[PDB]
C-alpha cells in the first residue's frame, strides 16, 4: 500500500534478533528478501555514448546557438554558421569529456565483483553469489587478504581490516564478536561489530569457533562504501553562489543589448530596407551579442586546475569546490600525523611504588615482573603480517621497547599470546584472554591476562590519563598526580595512563572471557604513565606562519591533552611568543550549583582562546550568547570527541566563517565532510572520505589547495571579462558597419570567432598560481564597480580608434566611396569591411593580454608558453595579411590598398590602442583605493564574525 525506507524495516533490531538472523533461509526468504531490497549492486547508470547525447543537447544556450546557425545559414553566412556550430561542437565534446571523467573515477572505485562463500540455515555453500546477497545473509568471512562486499555484524570470531578508504585510516582495525541481548540496537549503532563494505580483511580467525561469520545489516549500495559515492552523485549546494551575481551582471549588459537593438530599429527605419529584412539584422544584433566560446571555456579553467592538482598529488572531486578553496578564512588542523610527526619513540615509563610515583625508567626493559612489564606487553591489539608485527605507531613503539615478542598462529578462547624476551641477569610468558578495542570517543583500551601462575585473571586498561585516574579507586592516586603529569604534557610528551585491577573469575576459560566493559574498566588501581614523544614535522612550522601572515588563522582541534595541544600550538606558530592564551574552564551545572566560567591566564617566555572539549560542551549547552564570542576567539580546541569536531566546525559555520580541515584520521572523518574544504592527508588516489584528498604527509598541501583556488577564481572572473569585452568589441564593429551601408563580413566572422577568439579563451585558462600566498582576497562578484568601470572604459577607447580609423580611411585622399545600393550577402568586396576588420582583428587579441592583469593570483602571462606562441602566431599572420593579403585577399573577401602609408597609419591605431588597454588595466589598479576611499569611508560586513570581532576589539573578553 505505501512504500517503508529499509532503514525504518531495520532499524529496531535486537542484539538477539542480529543472532536470530545468523543461519538464514538458503533461497525462499533470500529471493524475496532481496526482490523487496533491490539488487546488491552500484546504481551508476552506464551510457555508450548516445545514451549521454540526448540528455547532454537539452541545455538552453544550445538551442539559442542553433537557433542562430540556422538565422545565418537563412541570411546567407554559411561561414559564421560553420564557425557557430563547430565552436558548439567543440563545447559538447569537452562538457561530454568532463562528465564522463567525473562518473568513470567513482565508477572505477565502485567497480568489484568476486565469488563469495555464502551460509545455508544447515549448510555452508562456497562461491554461490555475489551481487544477489541477501540483505539478512550470514556468510564465513575469507581467512587473508579478502575484500567485505557488505556491512555485515560479525556473529562469532575477531577479523583484522584494513579500513584506510571508508575511515581515512591505513592502521589495521581490529574486529571482535557481537554480544546477544533483550536490547535492540544497531551494528552501526555498536559502531565496532559491524564490518563495513569495500573494506579489505588483513586476516580473520575464530579462537572458539571454526571460522568467523558475519550478518548482512545496511545493504544494496545504499550505505557505508556507496552511501557516501551516492553522496558524490547529485552533491550538496554551496549558498550564494557567484554565479547568480554574473547573472545580475548579464542583466547590465542585457541594457546595453536592448539599446543597440532600438538603435539598429532607428536607423533600418532611416535606410528604409524591408521590414522582414530589418527583423534579420535586428536577430543577428541580438545572436551576436551572445558568446559562442563562453560555455566550453568555464570548463576547461576547471579540467585545467584538476590537471594542475593531480601532477601535484592533491586528487580532487567536485572541481567546482576549487573556487571554495580561495575564499576559505579558518583552516582547522589535528595534532597527531598533520601539524606532528606520525610515529613516536617512547621516552621511558614513569612506575609507582604506593601512592608516590618513583623516578622514571629511561628504557622499560629494566623493570621488575609483575603487573607493569605485562601490561605495557599485552595491552596493546598488534597482530602478525608475513614475518613482521602490525599496529597503531604508539602501540608497537610501545611493545618493541618492552622487548616482548608477539607468538605466532600456533586452549579454546586464547590469542596473541606474548613471548618474553628469555634472558635473565622470570620468563613466564603471558596470554591474552578479551580484547577490548580503543575508540577515539571512549579514549582508553582494556585486556583480561592470564599466567601458568595461574592466579586470579589481572584486567589491565592504557587510556587518556584523566579519564583513566578518575575511573581507578582513588587508593592508588597520588594526591600531585595532575601536577606530575602537567611536568610531562607541558613538555610535549604524549603521555597514556595504565591502571591494573585482579579479577576474581576463573582463569583459561572461554565463558570467563565474557563480561561487561565498564566492570572491566569500574574499580582500578594506577600503575604507571607511558612517556610517548611527538615531534613537529618539518613543514607544519612554515606554512602555519604563512598562513597567518595571509590572515587566515590557524584553529587546533584535537583529543590530546590541553597542555600538549597548547606547546604543539605555541610551537608551530598557532600562538606567537608575543600573544597571550587564557584556559577558559566550566563547572558542570548540578545538584545545588548552576554552571560557572572561570577563565585563568597562561604566561611563557590578539587575545587566543584555549578551551578543554567538556568546557566546550558546557558553553554550547548552558552559555549560548558567550559561545559567538569565544569560536571567533579560540585557537586551540582539545580534549575533544570526534562528534564535537563537527559541532566546533558548524558553530564556526554559522558566525559565517568559510571553514576549513586538514586532518588525517578516521575522528576527522566526520569534520572533514561537514568542512567546506576538507583534505585528508594519508590517503592513496581518490577517495571519498574528504572532497581534497592528498598523498603528501604534511600541511604543505594546504597552502596549494587555497593557492589553486585563488588562480581559478581569478581565471574564473578574467575569461568571463573576457568574454564580454569580446562580444562588445563585436557589438561596436558589427553596429559601425550597420550605420554606414549596411554591410558585415562571413568568413572574416568565422576567422574572428573560431581561430583568434576560441584559441585565445581556451589556452588563457592554463597560466597557473602565483608563487605565495597574499593578503588580498580574490574579489568574489563580477558586477563590481571597478570591473564595469574597466569594462566601459576600454569599449570607449575600442569605439575610438575604430571610429578614427573609418574618419581616417573617408578622409584618405585615394578613397573610393562605396555602394550603399545592394545587400549585405550580395556586396562581397566593401572599402569599409576590410578597414574595419583589419583594425578590430588585432584589438580581439589585445583584450585578452590586457584583461590576463596576471600578479596577485596568477603568474606572469609569458609563462603560461601555449597561449603565448598562439597570440605571437595569429599576430604575425594577422601583420602578413594586413600589408600583403595575396591568396587570402580572395576568401576574406578584402578589398586590396596599395598606399603604405594608410596601412602603417592603421598599424599605429592598433598600436596605441594596444598601449591604451595596457595603460587602462595598469591605471585600474593603481585608481582603486583613491575610488574606494572617496565612494565609502568606512563600512560594516552584515557577517557575523567580522562583526563580533569589531565589537571585542571595542570591549574585550574581562581582562
Ligand atoms: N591506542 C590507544 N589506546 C588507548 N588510549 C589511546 C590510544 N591512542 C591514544 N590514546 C589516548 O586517547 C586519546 C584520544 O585519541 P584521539 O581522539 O584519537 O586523538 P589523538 O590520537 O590525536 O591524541 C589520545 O589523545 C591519548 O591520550
Ligand atoms: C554599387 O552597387 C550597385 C548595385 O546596386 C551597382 O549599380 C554598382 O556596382 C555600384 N553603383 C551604385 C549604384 O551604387
Ligand atoms: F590526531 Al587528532 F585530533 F590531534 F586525531
Ligand atoms: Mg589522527
Amino acid at each position: 500500500q505505501a512504500f517503508y525506507q529499509v532503514s525504518l524495516l531495520d532499524h529496531g533490531r535486537s542484539c538477539d534478533d542480529v543472532h536470530r538472523s545468523r543461519h538464514g533461509l538458503s533461497l525462499q526468504d533470500q529471493m524475496v528478501r532481496k526482490a523487496i531490497y533491490g539488487p546488491n549492486v552500484i546504481s551508476i547508470p552506464v551510457k555508450s555514448y548516445p545514451q549521454l547525447l540526448v540528455d547532454e543537447a537539452l541545455n538552453p544556450y544550445y538551442g539559442f546557438q542553433a537557433f542562430s546557425i540556422a538565422l545565418w545559414l537563412a541570411d546567407h553566412y554559411y561561414w559564421y554558421a560553420l564557425c557557430i556550430f563547430l565552436i558548439s561542437s567543440i563545447s559538447i565534446c569537452l562538457s561530454l569529456y568532463k562528465t564522463r571523467k567525473q562518473s568513470q573515477t567513482l565508477r572505477d572505485m565502485v567497480k568489484l565483483s568476486m565469488r563469495v562463500c555464502v551460509c545455508r540455515p544447515g549448510g555452508e555453500e562456497e562461491w554461490v553469489d555475489s551481487s544477489e546477497l541477501v540483505p539478512g545473509d550470514c556468510l564465513v568471512l575469507p581467512q587473508e587478504g579478502g575484500l567485505m562486499p557488505c556491512d555485515a555484524a560479525l556473529v562469532a570470531g575477531e577479523c583484522m581490516v584494513n579500513e584506510s578508504s571508508l575511515t581515512g585510516e591505513s592502521i589495521p582495525v581490529l574486529k571482535t564478536a557481537l554480544p546477544e541481548g533483550l536490547g535492540p540496537y544497531c551494528a552501526e549503532t555498536h559502531r565496532r561489530h559491524t564490518l563495513f563494505c569495500g573494506t579489505l580483511i588483513l586476516q580473520a580467525r575464530a579462537y572458539v569457533g571454526p571460522h568467523v561469520l558475519a550478518v548482512v545489516t545496511r545493504t544494496g549500495f545504499c550505505t557505508a562504501k556507496g552511501g557516501l559515492v551516492s553522496s558524490i552523485l547529485h552533491p550538496r549546494p554551496i549558498n550564494f553562489k557567484f554565479y547568480k551575481h554574473s547573472m545580475k551582471f548579464v542583466a547590465a549588459l542585457s541594457v546595453l543589448a536592448l539599446l543597440g537593438t532600438i538603435y539598429s530599429i532607428f536607423i533600418l527605419y532611416r535606410n528604409r530596407v524591408p521590414l522582414n529584412e530589418i527583423v534579420i539584422r535586428a536577430l543577428d544584433l541580438v545572436t551576436v551579442v551572445v558568446p559562442p566560446a563562453l560555455p566550453a571555456a568555464m570548463t576547461v579553467c576547471t579540467l585545467y586546475a584538476q590537471s594542475r592538482l593531480r601532477r601535484q598529488g592533491i586528487f580532487c572531486i567536485h572541481p567546482l569546490r576549487i573556487n571554495l578553496g580561495g575564499k576559505l578564512q579558518l583552516v582547522c588542523f589535528d595534532k597527531t600525523g598533520t601539524l606532528t610527526e606520525d610515529g613516536l619513540d617512547v621516552m621511558g615509563v614513569v612506575p609507582l611504588k604506593g601512592q608516590a610515583f618513583l623516578p622514571l625508567v629511561p628504557e622499560p626493559r629494566r623493570l621488575p615482573v609483575g603487573p607493569l612489564l605485562r601490561a605495557l606487553a599485552t595491552c596493546h591489539a598488534l597482530s602478525r603480517l608475513q614475518d613482521t608485527p602490525v599496529g597503531d605507531p604508539m602501540d608497537l613503539k610501545m611493545v618493541e621497547s618492552t622487548g616482548w615478542v608477539l607468538e605466532e598462529e600456533p586452549g579454546t578462547q586464547v590469542l596473541a599470546v606474548m613471548r618474553p624476551p628469555l634472558w635473565e641477569p622470570p620468563p613466564v610468558p603471558v596470554s591474552v584472554l578479551h580484547r577490548f578495542p580503543f575508540s577515539s570517543a571512549l579514549q582508553r583500551m582494556s585486556v583480561v591476562v592470564a599466567w601458568p601462575g595461574a592466579t586470579q585473571p589481572e584486567a589491565y586498561v592504557k587510556g587518556s590519563p584523566e579519564l583513566v585516574a578518575g575511573l581507578c579507586n582513588p587508593e592508588t592516586v597520588p594526591t600531585d598526580f595532575a601536577q606530575m603529569l602537567q611536568s610531562y604534557t607541558a613538555a610535549g610528551y604524549r603521555v597514556v595512563a595504565l591502571a591494573s585491577k585482579p579479577l576474581p573469575t576463573v582463569p583459561s576459560l572461554e565463558a570467563a572471557q565474557q563480561l561487561t566493559r565498564d566492570t572491566v574498566e569500574g574499580d582500578l588501581s594506577l600503575l604507571g604513565l607511558l612517556v610517548m614523544r611527538n615531534l613537529l614535522k618539518p613543514q607544519t612550522t612554515p606554512v602555519i606562519q604563512a598562513l597567518r601572515r595571509t590572515r587566515i588563522r590557524a584553529v587546533m582541534v584535537t583529543g590530546d591533552n590541553l597542555q600538549t595541544a597548547v606547546t604543539v600550538a605555541r610551537g608551530c606558530g598557532m600562538v606567537a611568543p608575543q600573544e597571550h592564551l587564557i584556559i577558559v574552564h566550566a563547572t558542570h551545572p548540578e545538584r545545588g550549583q548552576p554552571a560557572s566560567l572561570e577563565f585563568l591566564p597562561m604566561e611563557s617566555p590578539s587575545r587566543h582562546l584555549a578551551l578543554s572539549g567538556p568546557t566546550f560542551g558546557i558553553i554550547v549547552k548552558h552559555f549560548p550568547k558567550l559561545l559567538p564570542k569565544v569560536l571567533v576567539q579560540g585557537t586551540v580546541f582539545a580534549r575533544m570527541a570526534p562528534e564535537q569536531k563537527t559541532e566546533l566546525v558548524c558553530e564556526l559555520q554559522k558566525l559565517q566563517y568559510c571553514v576549513g580541515m586538514c586532518g588525517d584520521g578516521a575522528n576527522d572523518c566526520g569534520a572533514l565532510k561537514a568542512a567546506d574544504v576538507g583534505i585528508s592527508l594519508s590517503q592513496a588516489e581518490a577517495s571519498v572520505v574528504s572532497p581534497f584528498t592528498s598523498s603528501m604527509a604534511s600541511i604543505e598541501c594546504v597552502p596549494m589547495v587555497i593557492r589553486e583556488g585563488r588562480c581559478s577564481l581569478d581565471t574564473s572572473f578574467s575569461v568571463f571579462k573576457y568574454m564580454a569585452l569580446y562580444s562588445l568589441t563585436q557589438f561596436i564593429s558589427v553596429l559601425i558597419l550597420y550605420t554606414i551601408n549596411t554591410n558585415l563580413g562571413d568568413l572574416q566572422f568565422l576567422a574572428i570567432d573560431l581561430v583568434i577568439t576560441t584559441t585565445v579563451a581556451v589556452l588563457m585558462s592554463r597560466t597557473g598560481p602565483a608563487l605565495v600566498l597574499g593578503r588580498v582576497r580574490p574579489p568574489g562578484a563580477l558586477l563590481s564597480v571597478p570591473v564595469l568601470s574597466s569594462l566601459l572604459l576600454q569599449m570607449v577607447l575600442v569605439t575610438g580608434v575604430q571610429l578614427g580609423g573609418y574618419f581616417l580611411t573617408l578622409a584618405q585622399p585615394w578613397f573610393v566611396p562605396l555602394n550603399r545600393t545592394v545587400a549585405a550577402p550580395d556586396n562581397l568586396p566593401n572599402y569599409e569591411n576590410t578597414v574595419v576588420f583589419s583594425l578590430s582583428s588585432f584589438q580581439y587579441l589585445i583584450l585578452a593580454a590586457a584583461v590576463s592583469k596576471g600578479a596577485p593570483f596568477r603568474r606572469p602571462l609569458y609563462t603560461n608558453v601555449p597561449f603565448l606562441v598562439a597570440l605571437a602566431l595569429l599576430s604575425s599572420v594577422l601583420v602578413g595579411l594586413v600589408l600583403v593579403p595575396g591568396l587570402l585577399q580572395g576568401p576574406l573577401a578584402l578589398r586590396n590598398i596599395t598606399d603604405t602609408g594608410f596601412k602603417l597609419l592603421l598599424l599605429g591605431l592598433v598600436t596605441l590602442n594596444f598601449v591604451g588597454a595596457f595603460m587602462l588595466e595598469s591605471v585600474l589598479d593603481q585608481c582603486l583605493p583613491a575610488c574606494l576611499r572617496r565612494l565609502r569611508p568606512k563600512r560594516a560586513s552584515k557577517k557575523r564574525f567580522k562583526q563580533l570581532e569589531r565589537e571585542l576589539a571595542e570591549q574585550p573578553w574581562p581582562p
